[PDB]
């Protein structure tokens, strides 16, 4: 892997890390809820997975009794790891030079 | 600090100002409205800041009378800013020139 | 104005025209086709809205006689436009070399 | 015919691969999980096209023993090919120097 590409890979670890916090919180985000769902540590952490792509498809969701910004600082993490990888994008077209000659 | 970073950070505060104000249109933009499902402005900040984000999970929606033009603009208010950061993103990659000279 | 800003300006109306076309073709791609729930024309161009912007909540849900491409193809049609005027976004930092020297 | 197409143009090429093969494990991941709801085999495809396209609308979704990851891998798979593109998208503002001279 390249300089900036190792950056990226870097990143996207970090976000991983955010899912087990968000599997957990999620839990305890629920219990104690009027109208919850997300209950159960097993199913939580397969709602955590479902969110940090920027991908809300619906499934299980957070009440507001559980700082529903649960789930939004939880999907906020994604979008600067999945942001910050333009580093490694703005340079995708830069290579044609050295393609240009092979360098 | 840098330029570009806190023209960013600017952006961020303003997509809050639309929730803000997203919040007051949006109950008054349901009132009248059949199927709403959204109503009170304690919880009008709630379906606005999933709005923003575009994700919207699955918390609530609103309908066609509460002139959907509503959403559609806090939409791509949210969409905007996070794309104007760019500012600072795409010239995350730039920073490798200045690391080869080590100054 | 920068030529970028204009050029991606003109990509906004042409999102616009999709919406358009859609709003119709979605009703004969729903009307006639079963599990369908779209109908009605004045319903239509709402729908033919958010979906444009991704979101996902049209507030409605194409099965597979109305062609599902009715609404992919919609959704891919913002993706390009809203992917277009990454170029403006690019020479949003490149500004900042003309700050250094004050031109 | 711009060597930046080309590559832009191949990755969408290597997404529809991915659906093809991934509508198959779809159902079949489906198949076997408790609450199932996408069972069709057909149809299979509409919803992994739609999965691409990081929407999800609001069609179907998938269970927790029907490897969640099946619809998190289409996802991540799309915003690749489409993030890759940002290479000639980043290169437009570039192609100005060549406006600028005018040939």
């Amino acid at each position: 892997s390249a300089d900036h590409e190792r950056e990226a890979q870097k990143a996207e670890e970090e976000l991983q890390k955010v899912l087990e916090e968000a599997s957990k919180k999620a839990v305890e985000a629920e219990r104690g809820a009027p109208g919850a769902a997300l209950i159960s540590y097993p199913d939580a952490i397969w709602w955590s997975v479902e969110t940090a792509t920027t991908v809300g498809y619906g499934d299980r969701y957070p009440v507001t009794e559980e700082g529903r910004k649960v789930a939004e600082q939880v999907m906020k993490a994604g979008i600067e790891v999945f942001a910050l990888v333009t580093a490694a994008l703005a340079t995708d077209f830069v290579r044609r030079e050295e393609e240009r000659r092979g360098h």
